[PDB]
């Protein structure tokens, strides 16, 4: 019903600009995530973001896609089956990880967004719905998904100011609610606050009243730029706010040093005595 060999199921989420479906390769005997886009919409994008996977294809903790076309109403998405979000796996261990979960999913997310910022692109929404853990033998796999927002920096892009917010407001760095164009140093401070909402179970610009929208962007804004990292970060390991700090100090066109960034939380890591054996908190329940 599908691309011949797949069969479309339930619907299982939504990620930008379509929604993703449960679907069944039956030549394969295996579960697929099939992304589905209306081919009449007005602007049209699941075929790039396909040309993105595609092209990503075969770096670490990036989905297969195994099919892509038109099918009746839709244009059609069809890739490998991943498991749940780190904000679904975050809300099962009730909003709490330890430490060395934080770290352990730390050094494999700077990575990623390492590898995608290897090929000329920008994720711009990071955010704990877009990491994903592999299911069976991969289940260990910290997997990135949607590239709905990405967008190539680079001869890198220009500056360029006063562009309306392009994520989610709550891990959108300082600089995208100043108006800046995104770079890649604005993908590592969105992971940063990610890793601290980890750590607190919510951000202290989370939950703020408002009513017309702007509003809520507009005090969003100000929380995140009137909390000082030292009191965001108070009670935890330093390396969380020098990462933060790290990253508020990069120019927009620099390099971010991911190695170095990888190290602070590896030797914290290594302080603490943790083991590397990828036994992440939803690992030990009974
Ligand atoms: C682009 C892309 C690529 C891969 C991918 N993999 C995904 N996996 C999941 O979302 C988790 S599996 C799952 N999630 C939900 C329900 C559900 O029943 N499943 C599921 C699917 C198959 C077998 C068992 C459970 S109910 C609502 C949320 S998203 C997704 C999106």
């Amino acid at each position: 019903r599908v691309g011949n060999r797949y069969r479309l199921g339930r619907k299982i989420g939504s990620g930008s600009f379509g929604d993703i479906y449960l679907g069944t390769d039956i030549a394969a005997g295996e579960e697929v995530a099939i992304k589905l886009e209306c081919v009449k919409t007005k602007h049209p994008q699941l075929h790039i973001e396909s040309k993105i996977y595609k092209m990503m294809q075969g770096g670490v903790g990036i989905p297969t896609i195994r099919w892509c076309g038109a099918e009746g109403d839709y244009n059609v998405m069809v890739m490998e089956l991943l498991g749940p979000s780190l904000e679904d796996l975050f809300n099962f261990c009730s909003r709490k990880f330890s430490l060395k979960t934080v770290l352990l999913l730390a050094d494999q997310m700077i990575s990623r967004i390492e590898y995608i910022h290897s090929k000329n692109f920008i994720h711009r929404d990071v955010k704990p719905d877009n990491f994903l853990m592999g299911l069976g033998k991969k289940g260990n796999l910290v997997y990135i998904i949607d590239f709905g927002l990405a967008k190539k920096y680079r001869q890198h892009i220009p500056y360029r100011e006063n562009k309306n917010l392009t994520g989610t407001a709550r891990y959108a760095s300082i600089n995208t609610h100043l108006g800046i164009e995104q770079s890649r140093r604005d993908d590592l401070e969105s992971l940063g606050y990610v890793l601290m909402y980890f750590n607190l179970g919510s951000l202290p610009w989370q939950g703020l009243k408002a009513a017309t929208k702007r509003q809520k962007y507009e005090r969003i804004s100000e929380k995140k730029m009137s909390t000082p990292i030292e009191v965001l970060c108070k009670g935890y390991p330093s390396e969380f706010a020098t990462y933060l700090n790290f990253c508020r100090s990069l120019r927009f066109d620099d390099k971010p040093d991911y190695s170095y960034l990888r190290q602070l939380f590896r030797n914290l890591f290594h302080r603490q005595g943790f083991s590397y054996d990828y036994v992440f908190d939803w690992n030990m329940l009974k």
